[PDB]
DNA sequence: TCAAAACGTCGTACGACGTTTTGA
DNA sequence: TCAAAACGTCGTACGACGTTTTGA
């Protein structure tokens, strides 16, 4: 797990403040006990002119990849172990972002023990709509009592 | 005439580069010399709900204010001489908003010169327009150009 | 005649999801 | 049965201008 300069924290945190996305789902699949998925994943957007600024996050941030989907471009950030460690690190110097990330600090804490009760399954799912509710969300279709109904 | 916390201008150098916007403008107004108004607007835009964080601001930066426009809001900087204080020291740590910086208060020095002689005057206008090209312009209606014909 | 503010608009550039598939 | 990628859209929340008024 690498250390990352305090000072390109401060940056990437106010940028990840403003142009960024800490986002968690309950992506619907068939092929798990759950038939749901828990996703993490940390994101910032750029329009596709400026992709070489997201290039350059996958450079110092040592993990991810931009994927350009027409207008704009996409740093994506998944994996769940370097995503810790790299939340860990950023969480203090977010200011509009911090509880988000938290909750998913937690969320993945609890990911391996949350594959085993469908009851603390279904609290961490209640631990995505709080990062849902603290989000400017408009499309979510899936959400804890979705996961409550299939799981009778 | 303040000095500012590095640790603030840094997270604030992201953060502009994310929601910023260094503006600058040549305003058609009959009642001045040239009959135009050389404008420069620092400003950043949020979500009314998140109104707290530009409010804060205006407390630390020491100068400015904001203003509510419905479903967003703006912090928005004009006056000149704390604009140009504010801007030198935050040039430095800018990544995708730093020429932009730079051409501004390259202005602002300019700008007592620049109401005497009208090539000194449409040379300046020249100036905003190289910042209206590295922004995201979209609707830009008066140029040096406009500027030059009506100083005939 | 000017700095500065007041107020108004437009077209994305983002955020924040959604599905389906990969590949151990 | 999983983590992670591939690939998709929605609805703004931004950015970046505009016009007009204020008041020394
Ligand atoms: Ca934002
Ligand atoms: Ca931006």
């Amino acid at each position: 797990n690498t250390k990352y300069n305090k000072e390109f924290l401060l940056y990437l945190a106010g940028f990840v403040d403003g142009d960024g996305s800490i986002i968690a789902q309950i992506k619907p699949n068939q092929s798990y006990k759950f038939k749901h998925q828990l996703s993490l994943t940390f994101q910032v957007t750029q329009k596709t002119q400026r992709r070489w600024f997201l290039d350059k996050l996958v450079d110092e941030i040592g993990v991810g990849y931009v994927r350009d989907r027409g207008s704009v471009s996409n740093y994506i950030l998944s994996e769940i172990k370097p995503l810790h460690n790299f939340l860990t690190q950023l969480q203090p110097f977010l200011k509009l972002k911090q509880k988000q990330a938290n909750l998913v600090l937690k969320i993945i804490e609890q990911l391996p023990s949350a594959k085993e009760s469908p009851d603390k399954f279904l609290e961490v799912c209640t631990w995505v709509d709080q990062i849902a509710a603290l989000n400017d969300s408009k499309t979510r279709k899936t959400t804890s009592e979705t996961v409550r109904a299939v799981l009778d």
